[PDB]
């Protein structure tokens, strides 16, 4: 028992991080097969960040102007195209450490692990949520650009995020591994606004089920509710709408705990409507939305061998 | 900017985990050099847990009754002694993956990363605190015995914890790598009580300094206080005593932020004495004590290369 915000083990990823220097400007890259991937703004410096003309910048400092090191200066750079906001470095040799991997684009509310890196070496790892408004509330200092997010479980890494920028509020923004930003952001540094950030309701409910399995049961209803009256209330507190798709992904948990989804939904309301009381649930005085239903189950039925 | 409960990258540790089976009973072990380390209770089964006679148990199921696998059945077991609560398996070959490592015993209030493992393969990683009363509030299911905790930064692993038991309340208890329990616990399953758990005051204060560096400044005093009047109050809320040693480890942070320790101390009081208001600080509606002063600094001045 107990319950912690757990990250995936980072081993299969630490061996894929390199550094990329192009001029000054040196950041982290991702070395899979014979390709390094990294933020394309590694080709910029100063007032370039204000309005970069990426195509004009990239046609001048050539292939030998890019240094990629894996644990020492010695990868040969013999190619380059720009895929969206990502650079792509055709290089000399495969990584003798490249794990089984894949590139995925994930949806708001899903979680993943970030391996925070600075100039090519791992700093730490934490688990977080892609927010409804396509930002992440990360922990990034200067030099961590190119750090990646991923999911495991299986034999592999599913890569889903590359870090690109800090917005003027402390929030973080980045791309998939095809260089398409999540959300309406661009790799420039003028003025960029994200969402109202809403609470990921299906994740709160999944977390309430984890609390019941842990024996933190004081908040339980008995009441019930309609999915309409629920969603009517969820909203005026900036909780995203629960739908039938959400109800279905939660059924495994309903089955374990003997608590129907609509009943838990009825329980969430009173926490929202009436009080929380600064009673605690699973360590926290608020409500928690960075655990998916799969994350919570990831403990009964899947984390190692038969 | 931003601030997350970060764990150390787990790569150097994933390659040191094996499984150990001895009869039935199969758990995780730690393969360094030519030695596997694991909880000695891997030699028990049923009502053995009630009062194990470890010396009597161990003199019968011999060296070939122990199977140790690293990513496949094939390590040869040719030796064994019992060091305290830890088994110690003289085996055939060195691990071709053994990192630079060391064994350390740490003090209450210090933090480390746990690599939760089930039958020899990594499940996830999280960062936590050794509580004043020598327990940890972990996340462990059956089969995770032998999972280890560690600190990195450097070139290595500092190993500080091996998981042994869940107490009847959900709290967790274990040993150093010399098999000496942290706290007054024994690897038996009768009745065992731990502390009143107190709050790690020097860690709360370090976390308040992280909040100021992040720009979460609403709670700041200006007032001041005496170390006596502070400690008088800290206590009746079950906060451990701040001492001059604590004040000294915090000086680097005081210097960065321009806020003297006694002034932050004066600020902590009002949070304790008057209200919190369910205003938030750095994500949390409470106060947070699983970040050390070193953890908080670990971001300005040390996490990669020059
Ligand atoms: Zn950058
Ligand atoms: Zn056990």
């Amino acid at each position: 028992s107990g319950f912690r915000k757990m990250a995936f083990p980072s081993g299969k990823v630490e061996g894929c991080m390199v550094q990329v220097t192009c001029g000054t400007t040196t950041l982290n890259g991702l070395w899979l097969d014979d390709v390094v991937y990294c933020p394309r703004h590694v080709i910029c410096t100063s007032e370039d960040m204000l309005n970069p003309n990426y195509e004009d910048l990239l046609i001048r400092k050539s292939n030998h102007n890019f240094l990629v090191q894996a644990g020492n200066v010695q990868l040969r750079v013999i190619g380059h195209s720009m895929q969206n906001c990502v650079l792509k470095l055709k290089v000399d040799t495969a990584n003798p450490k490249t794990p089984k991997y894949k590139f995925v684009r994930i949806q708001p509310g899903q979680t993943f692990s970030v391996l925070a890196c600075y100039n090519g070496s791992p700093s730490g790892v934490y688990q977080c949520a892609m927010r409804p408004n396509f930002t992440i509330k990360g922990s990034f200092l200067n030099g961590s650009c190119g750090s990646v997010g991923f999911n495991i479980d299986y034999d592999c890494v599913s890569f889903c995020y590359m870090h690109h920028m800090e917005l003027p509020t402390g929030v973080h923004a980045g791309t998939d591994l095809e260089g398409n930003f999540y959300g309406p952001f661009v790799d420039r540094q003028t003025a960029q606004a994200a969402g109202t950030d809403t609470t990921i309701t299906v994740n709160v409910l999944a977390w309430l089920y984890a609390a019941v399995i842990n024996g933190d049961r004081w908040f339980l209803n008995r009441f019930t509710t309609t999915l309409n009256d629920f969603n009517l209330v969820a909203m005026k507190y900036n909780y995203e709408p629960l739908t039938q798709d959400h109800v279905d992904i939660l059924g495994p948990l309903s089955a374990q705990t003997g608590i129907a989804v609509l009943d838990m939904c009825a329980s969430l309301k009173e926490l929202l409507q009436n009080g929380m009381n600064g009673r605690t649930i699973l360590g926290s005085a608020l409500l928690e939305d960075e655990f998916t239903p799969f994350d919570v189950v990831r403990q009964c039925s899947g984390v190692t061998f038969q």
